[PDB]
């Protein structure tokens, strides 16, 4: 439980950054 899943969520930050 090292809830990385916060980094996922910026991951896909970086998508709508990139569009």
């Amino acid at each position: 439980a090292k809830k990385v899943f916060k980094r996922l969520e910026k991951l896909f930050s970086k998508i709508w950054n990139d569009k």
